[PDB]
Parts: C-alpha cells; sequence; structure tokens
C-alpha cells in the first residue's frame, strides 16, 4: 500500500514538464521494494494532444524482457498532482487491455526543471498490493542525477544512497513511440 503524500513542487510550470518530450528514469526508490525488480528500465512522454493532458509509458526488464507501453489521459488533482488511468498498449498504440476502474496511479512531480525531476508514483492495479514509487528523471538518459535533483531528494527527506540507478541495465529506448503514444 501506499503511505505518502507527495507534495508538488512550488511554482511547478505544467506546460514546460508536459511538452511532449521524454522523460528517462535514472534512478529509483520503491518503498516496498519486493514490489518491483531491482534492475528495470522505464521512461515516459508527457504532453498535451489535441487538448487533452496525456502520458505515454515504457517498462522493460533487461533480464526477463518483459516490455509493456501504456498510455493514459491524467486527471488534475491539484497543480503537479495527478491520476491517470491507465490502457496497456502496444508500441503503435493498439489497445491490449482496455482502460478500467482500479487500474490507476497517481502522479505527483515534486522538483522538476528543463533536464531534470523528482516524482512520486503511486501504482493501483486490480487486487495487488503496491506501494509509493519515487523516480528521478533526466531528458537525457545517461545523466548522473545533479545537485538540483540530489537536493530535492533531501527536501523530501529521501536519501538519494537508497535509490537504485538504472544505468548499468543496456537501456534502448524507443522515443518515437512514447512520443506518437500521446496522441493514442
Ligand atoms: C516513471 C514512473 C512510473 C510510472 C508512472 C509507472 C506506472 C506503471 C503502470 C501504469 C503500470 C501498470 C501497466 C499495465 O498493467 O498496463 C506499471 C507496472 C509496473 N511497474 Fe511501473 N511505473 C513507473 C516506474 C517504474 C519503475 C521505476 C519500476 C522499477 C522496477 C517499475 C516497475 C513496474 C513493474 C514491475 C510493473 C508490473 C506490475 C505488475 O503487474 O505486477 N515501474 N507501472
Ligand atoms: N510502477
Amino acid at each position: 500500500a501506499c503511505t505518502k503524500n507527495a507534495i508538488a513542487q512550488t511554482g511547478f510550470n505544467k506546460d514546460k514538464y508536459f511538452n511532449g518530450d521524454v522523460w528517462y528514469v535514472t534512478d529509483y526508490l520503491d518503498l516496498e521494494p519486493d514490489d518491483v525488480p531491482k534492475r528495470y528500465c522505464a521512461a515516459l512522454a508527457a504532453g498535451t494532444a489535441s487538448g487533452k493532458l496525456k502520458e505515454a509509458l515504457y517498462h522493460y526488464d533487461p533480464k526477463t524482457q518483459d516490455t509493456f507501453y501504456d498510455v493514459s489521459e491524467l486527471q488534475v488533482e491539484s497543480l503537479g498532482k495527478y491520476t491517470a488511468n491507465f490502457k496497456k498498449v502496444d508500441k503503435n498504440g493498439n489497445v491490449k487491455v482496455a482502460v478500467t476502474a482500479g487500474n490507476y496511479y497517481t502522479f505527483t512531480v515534486m522538483y522538476a526543471d528543463d533536464s531534470s525531476a523528482l516524482i512520486h508514483t503511486c501504482l493501483h492495479k486490480g487486487n495487488k498490493d503496491l506501494g509509493d514509487v519515487y523516480a528521478v528523471l533526466n531528458r537525457n538518459k545517461d545523466a548522473a542525477a545533479g545537485d538540483k535533483v540530489k537536493s530535492a531528494v533531501s527536501a523530501a527527506t529521501l536519501e538519494f544512497s537508497k535509490f537504485i540507478s538504472t544505468k548499468e541495465n543496456n537501456c534502448a529506448y524507443d522515443n518515437d513511440s512514447l512520443k506518437s503514444l500521446l496522441t493514442k
């Protein structure tokens, strides 16, 4: 179960974050760890598509090769905090698993600038019991976390030393599919 009410960034700039471009997860912290494997790849695009706030997600387990994409139209709870009912799609946007009550994540942007971000997400999926996941994002898939985002991790009363890096997983991403999925 999730336990955190994450606080959104003061002065969060939604249009800059939701600009249609890709964010890569570089590091993550799962508060209920055996939620998820140690050795993971994830990325997202987020933007407005024909007036609708959207995210597209990609997950890849570099050991098992388990791969999935998702798309959601985000609903606003407050500036920088969203609820996202997702649908699993192939890379081209064809629906594999339709939107369904109880399949949603929340999404809080705790810090962002043009190149980096810190987010909190709480996943709900059927009768699974999942916990809080924090993620450090960068526009550059190879970037080491810099002082702005590491300071934001401390300001959330988290220790960056606990975050697990994605950098040694050979992650390769289809940026084109993430951008195009925003429309789907
Ligand atoms: C970047 C922010 C993230 C968001 C918004 C997010 C969102 C989601 C969503 C919506 C699903 C369900 C997809 C579906 O069934 O169609 C999912 C599943 C999953 N995510 Fe993430 N995720 C994020 C990052 C991560 C990270 C960093 C990991 C690290 C291992 C991770 C591990 C998983 C796993 C293992 C599942 C499968 C859960 C299951 O069905 O048992 N995710 N995530
Ligand atoms: N997740």
